[PDB]
């Protein structure tokens, strides 16, 4: 089994650090084939532009970000950076997504990652989206790091509940692709929690990563997010 | 005398996101508003959440927190100037709109940089100091978004669901957190897809919006109103 952690922390030793160090030890461990693209240290393009295109663009007058790159990855013109990124996802059977939250979101860097290598062609097509879509047969799961407390990700809380900031991502962008979303692994409030509560939730995610194969995917609907 | 700051994320002029950006511009400086453009493609703004941001000794040179960085360099003035430039536009407007395509249910990743580095801590929120406290109160939001997919995709039977789901991190998560108040989402459908004159229709609706934006009222940004 194959995976692919896309990491997004500008620092190390950062609590997303050792949740990323953690699954690449145990996931080794286990035999596993790992790769980890650290965006920031690639310091990756979040933005989409003409330069993920090389060559002659098939509208020079007209730049449409969607239709250029669609027919790149046909013409296997897409710049290196992202098709170094389409060989690893091609290649995984489950991709891990480690990263902070970031206004409810994936910080830039990642929504980058995200803008620029599931383009139409490779991750989805018409048809070819939701489960008919180009990744059917993968996994992924999203291990998301929060300021909130648990508490205050509540549907009675002020920033309503988890499930709801996760329906861009696992409905929306992984689902809509063909991935089968596994659970989410939300470590609530590092900085908040006491050093024995961060300990619990690197060990808990340690515990999970021994059994990750036998999991069943969530169901990725409107009811699963919103009750 | 009201004040308008547009953030436009799109790559190319002519775009139908491009044609909604100038006749915004256009209608709003018709009726003596004071306007400004943040194209952030044409700027080349910086996305990535980055030590570069702070320009000063920092609180922790050791281990690097982006947050705790950010709001120690604001009280400092110490932040980069693409940031602080873009904080006086918010600061002087009366009135935000956002135009931009949805990418992946959400904001281009360029407009999320806009997002992360723009609204840090000290700025745009404090703790306490968010949602109803937050320090851009009495200011208000508008997001005028263009989608791939139609309408019928995004009601709570279609296969994308509720326009109002992928609003909610948006709308409440970043905008209402920062104090904005924020008016009810301009949702232009499909153009790809639609007719020229569907499209010219699109268009007519949002600047003859844009004639009365100052008499409307914001919506109530709650979680009832997403998702009830
Ligand atoms: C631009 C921006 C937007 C944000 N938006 C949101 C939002 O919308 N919603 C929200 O809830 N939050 C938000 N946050 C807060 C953010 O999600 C948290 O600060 C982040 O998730 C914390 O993760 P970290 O890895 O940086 O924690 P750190 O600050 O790195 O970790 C906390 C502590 O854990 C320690 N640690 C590291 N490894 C271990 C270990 N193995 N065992 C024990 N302790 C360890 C560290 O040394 C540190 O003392 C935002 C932050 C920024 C900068
Ligand atoms: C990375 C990526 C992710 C995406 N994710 C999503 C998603 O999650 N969900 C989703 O629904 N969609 C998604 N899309 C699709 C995207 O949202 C649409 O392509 C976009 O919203 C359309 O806006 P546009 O301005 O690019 O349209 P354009 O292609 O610029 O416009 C269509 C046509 O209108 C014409 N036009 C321009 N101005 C006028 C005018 N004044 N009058 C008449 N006609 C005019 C143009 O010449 C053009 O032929 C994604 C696209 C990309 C590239
Ligand atoms: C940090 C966290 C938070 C906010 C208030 C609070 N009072 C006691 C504990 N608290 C924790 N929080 N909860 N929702 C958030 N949304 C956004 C952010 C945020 C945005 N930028 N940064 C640096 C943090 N922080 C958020
Ligand atoms: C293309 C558009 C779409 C897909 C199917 C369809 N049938 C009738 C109309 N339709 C419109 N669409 N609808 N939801 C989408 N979500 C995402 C994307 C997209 C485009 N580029 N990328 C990278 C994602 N496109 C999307
Ligand atoms: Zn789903
Ligand atoms: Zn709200």
């Amino acid at each position: 089994k194959k995976v692919l952690i896309v990491y997004a922390h500008q620092e190390p030793k950062s609590f997303n650090g050792s949740l990323k160090n953690v699954a690449v030890d145990e996931l080794s461990r286990q035999g596993c084939t790992v790769t980890v693209s650290d965006l920031y240290a690639m310091n990756l393009e979040p933005r989409a532009t003409d330069k993920d295109i090389t060559g002659t663009l098939s509208n020079p007058e007209v730049f449409n970000y969607g239709v250029e790159t669609h027919e790149a990855y046909k013409q296997r013109s897409l710049a290196s950076d992202i098709t170094d990124e389409q060989k690893k996802v091609r290649e995984a059977d489950l991709v891990i997504f480690q990263f902070p939250l970031y206004w409810f979101s994936v910080p830039a860097i990642l929504k980058g990652w995200m803008d620029r290598v599931l383009c139409q062609g490779f991750a989805f097509d018409i048809p070819g989206f939701y489960d008919s879509g180009l990744l059917q047969g993968k996994l992924a799961l999203l291990s998301v790091t929060t300021g909130g407390t648990a508490e205050m990700y509540t549907k009675t809380g002020v920033n309503g509940d988890s499930r709801y900031f996760l329906w861009p991502l696992q409905h929306g962008t992984l689902h809509f692709c063909g991935f089968k979303v596994l659970a989410p692994q939300i470590s609530f409030a590092p900085e908040i929690a006491s050093e024995e509560e961060r300990k619990g939730m690197v060990a808990a995610w340690s515990q999970r990563l021994q059994t990750i194969w036998k999991e069943e995917p969530i169901p990725c609907t409107a009811h699963w997010h919103f009750g």
